[PDB]
């Protein structure tokens, strides 16, 4: 009954108009001998913030070796927030390992040129089951 | 042997409602899966919702079965009329007893103070089947 | 295939500089005969708010009998929010029970002297698995 988990405590701050991996949030599904069945994947980024001056925020995605499975974002409700507060983010998706999945990873990308910040615990977890 | 249930949507008609109404498509047919007993850990995941309105807007979300609401929570903005209605990620986790007579699990929502409710991207309802300790 | 769950509907409002238990968010792992393997733990506080006058917020942690496993926080984006809105918070961590884990619990602590509020459903859940 495999449980996969990866966690980080920081990432270099980057601005990106397109998805880039969150370094370290990666599960090697091949190395675990999972070749079929289903994975419930949670991307948990409980304390991120975004800096910028046009309604800042961050998109996050669960991706496999076949690309993005699901994505979401937080954004602030001010164009230039008084302070860039911590905006807890969770994304949950279920994947078919049998289609060719060798890995699951977290990615992120900028909302409107925002710099993306993780400076504390963030995780990527997966529970293996069947249909 | 180890079922994982999942349903996802990408949008819903924008509605205002003072009481819980189903989020269309966020439904798990538990009877169809032959789960008649045991426990379900259910996650309602609405990562990118927003609410529109003029009195501290927000949205309540619930996990419901055929026996009604199991658990609920809400997000709300911190301004009466937000400069822009930002995306407020929302997750709700609840564990249900299937053997009470649960045939289905669903997500519902309702307006905070007359807010219009918006999903325009990925949202999911997931469940892992288990047993008691 | 055990699923552990605990839920609450309120807690006395408190301010604390350091982690204190969220009363009622506790899983007795030993009492369930879980002695080894892995636990995917979810702390779900979907409708908390914080009151204060210095960028309010709340830190939340998953803790065992061996201390804090993972933690995160939300904060408002204003020094004195017009209204202290509901800021849904989820935290996910995976623990090794065989190290000496007898219980899992949720804890919280103040951001900048904030009073911490739960007045509706909050849960702590865990799925048991293996490496
Ligand atoms: C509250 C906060 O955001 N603290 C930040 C601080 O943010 C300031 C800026 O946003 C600034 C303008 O661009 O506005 C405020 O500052 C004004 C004034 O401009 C400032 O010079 C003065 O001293 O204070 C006033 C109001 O009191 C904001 O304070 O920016 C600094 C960067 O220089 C830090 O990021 C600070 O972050 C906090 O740093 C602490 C260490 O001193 C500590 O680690 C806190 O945990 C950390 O706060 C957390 O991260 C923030 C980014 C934010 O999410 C906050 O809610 C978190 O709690
Ligand atoms: C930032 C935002 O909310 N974008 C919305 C936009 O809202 C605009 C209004 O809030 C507006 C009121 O004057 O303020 C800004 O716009 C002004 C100006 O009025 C506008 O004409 C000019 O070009 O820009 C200035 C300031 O930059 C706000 O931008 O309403 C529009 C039109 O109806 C959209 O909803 C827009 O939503 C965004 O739309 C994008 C494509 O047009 C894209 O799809 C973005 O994802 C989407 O933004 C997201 O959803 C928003 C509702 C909000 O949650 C935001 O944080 C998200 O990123
Ligand atoms: C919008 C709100 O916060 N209502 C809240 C009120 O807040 C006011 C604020 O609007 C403005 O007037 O400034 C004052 C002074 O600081 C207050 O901050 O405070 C009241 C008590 O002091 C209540 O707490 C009131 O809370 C609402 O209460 C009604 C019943 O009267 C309902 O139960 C609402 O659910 C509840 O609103 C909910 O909680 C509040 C704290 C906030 O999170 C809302 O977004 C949320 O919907
Ligand atoms: C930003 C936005 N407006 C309407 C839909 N979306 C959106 C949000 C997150 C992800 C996606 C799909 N990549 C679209
Ligand atoms: C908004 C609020 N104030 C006190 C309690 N609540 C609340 C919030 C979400 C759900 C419920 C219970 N249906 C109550
Ligand atoms: C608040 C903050 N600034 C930088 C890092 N952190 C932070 C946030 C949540 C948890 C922890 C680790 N205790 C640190
Ligand atoms: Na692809």
């Amino acid at each position: 009954m495999p449980l996969l988990s990866a966690s980080i405590v920081s990432a270099p701050v980057v601005t990106s108009e397109t998805y880039v991996d969150i370094p370290g949030l990666y599960l090697d599904v091949a190395k675990a001998g999972i070749r079929d069945g289903k994975l419930q994947v949670i991307l948990n980024v409980p304390t991120p913030y975004a800096t910028g001056n046009n309604f800042p925020g961050i998109y996050f995605a669960i991706a496999t070796n076949q690309g993005v499975v699901a994505d979401g974002c937080f954004t602030y409700s001010s164009k230039v927030p008084e302070s860039t507060g911590r905006m807890p983010f969770t994304l949950v998706a279920t994947i078919d390992v049998g289609s060719g999945v060798t890995f699951v990873k977290g990615q992120w990308k900028s909302v409107r040129g925002s710099a993306m910040h993780i400076d504390s615990y963030a995780s990527l977890s997966a529970i293996w089951g069947t249909a």
